[PDB]
């Protein structure tokens, strides 16, 4: 039993970080065969980091002028491209430890582990998730950028995010490992509306499945809802609106607790209307929505 | 910014991790130059879990019984002996993989990162604090037992912590890397009592000083304390008494926001006088106790 905000094991990730410098910036990259992959706001200066042009910027660098460090030993850059907001430096050897390994995007609202690493050498490792307006709320310093976002499957490891940018508002912006920002966010030193951030839904019902798992059932009520009748009070509370596909996902925990996934949502309805009371859940004092319907069975099921 | 219950990265340790079988039983080992360390309750079967003579019971073992697999590969078992509650396996074979280390034994109110482990395989990572009833609120299911906790200090892991039990509320008992338990629980499968569980006063106000610094101010107020005063109110709300030790290891996140210990502390007063009126700090609604004063500078620093 327990219940914890559970991190993937870092390793895989941790053979593959490197450290790139272009000019006097300094951020962490990602080396997978034969490929260093890193912002692209490595090749700026605070000064051209009000509005810069990227293209111009990269024409005045050359293979010689990034310098990848991976531990203590040098790799030697035989080639250097931009793809959207990354670049990806072709260097002379292949990471000895690459491991087997996708690209992924993910949607809002799912979740990944993130590896914080400063000059190429991690730091810590801790679990958050995409919210639905594309931020992620990390725990990011200067130095900090070219730290990624991943999930594992058995030996894959699939990388869904790089980070970039710390918004005024202290939350953090980045891209897929292809350089596509999550979200409206561009590589400027701007204000950037981050926008409404809504509770991810189907996660908060997939944690309270984890909670009756785990010994915690104060908040099961003598109520059902219906699809619509809840989703008037998630629009009043700002909850994502729960669909059918939401409803498929949670089956698994609807079947291995035996409650509905309407009758969960009732509780959660009388959890937002009447608050907690005082009380806790799995040791919060608030609804917790980033442990998703696969995290929770992984959690209780021990998948390795 | 931003503050997340952050582990250490856990690589160092997943190249540790091995599977020990012992007649039907099989849970985690720690490989460590030549030497697997394991939880005795190994060579038990369920029923004399009632009340073992693990001295008894090792006699009817031999260094053949004791299969280890350190991934896909065999190790050969050339020695065996029992140190207090955990097994000592010598293996032929020194782990190439063996960090730099350490066996601790921490202080409770100390935090640390735990491996938790199935098949001698890892699945997550997560941190957590041994509690003041030397009790560790983890995540772990059958067959976790030999999961490790640990601390890193630039490329020494601290081994700290190995899980051997889970008392009948949920929560979770084990020994140092040299067989001692924490706190009164021996390893049976009788029900033991946890004793009473205070609140970590040196880390919430240490997690009250990293709110401060990552932008949660609200709680800060116009007053100051004394020790004895706010003692008072720590008693009543079973809080552990502060001391000028607990002062002095406040003094660098005292000297970083300027806010004097005792003026800190009276915030703590009124929060646990009056709530925090349905207000969060750093994304929680309740006091947090899990982070020390080292682990806010770090977060705050980062430190690899
Ligand atoms: O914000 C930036 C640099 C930057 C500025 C403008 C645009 C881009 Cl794409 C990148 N990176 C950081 C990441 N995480 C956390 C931080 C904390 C402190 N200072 C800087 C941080
Ligand atoms: O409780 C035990 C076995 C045990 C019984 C009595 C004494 C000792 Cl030293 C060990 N180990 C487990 C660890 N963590 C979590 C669990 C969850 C479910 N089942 C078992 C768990």
């Amino acid at each position: 039993s327990g219940f914890r905000k559970m991190a993937f094991p870092s390793g895989k990730v941790e053979g593959c970080m490197v450290q790139v410098t272009c000019g006097t910036t300094t951020l962490n990259g990602l080396w997978l065969d034969d490929v260093v992959y890193c912002p692209r706001h490595v090749i700026c200066t605070s000064e051209d980091m009000l509005n810069p042009n990227y293209e111009d910027l990269l024409i005045r660098k050359s293979n010689h002028n990034f310098l990848v460090q991976a531990g203590n030993v040098q790799l030697r850059v035989i080639g250097h491209s931009m793809q959207n907001c990354v670049l990806k430096l072709k260097v002379d050897t292949a990471n000895p430890k690459t491991p087997k390994y996708k690209f992924v995007r993910i949607q809002p609202g799912q979740t990944f582990s993130v590896l914080a690493c400063y000059n190429g050498s991690p730091s810590g490792v801790y679990q958050c998730a995409m919210r639905p307006n594309f931020t992620i709320k990390g725990s990011f310093l200067n130095g900090s950028c070219g730290s990624v976002g991943f999930n594992i499957d058995y030996d894959c490891v699939s990388f869904c995010y790089m980070h970039h940018m710390e918004l005024p508002t202290g939350v953090h912006a980045g891209t897929d490992l292809e350089g596509n920002f999550y979200g409206p966010f561009v590589d400027r030193q701007t204000a950037q509306a981050a926008g409404t951030d809504t509770t991810i839904t189907v996660n908060v019902l997939a944690w309270l499945y984890a909670a009756v798992i785990n010994g915690d059932r104060w908040f099961l009520n003598r109520f059902t809802t219906t699809l619509n009748d809840f989703n008037l009070v998630a629009m009043k509370y700002n909850y994502e609106p729960l669909t059918q596909d939401h409803v498929d996902i949670l089956g698994p925990l609807s079947a291995q607790t035996g409650i509905a996934v309407l009758d969960m949502c009732a509780s959660l309805k009388e959890l937002l209307q009447n608050g907690m009371n005082g009380r806790t859940i799995l040791g919060s004092a608030l609804l917790e929505d980033e442990f998703t319907p696969f995290d929770v069975v992984r959690q209780c099921s021990g998948v390795t």
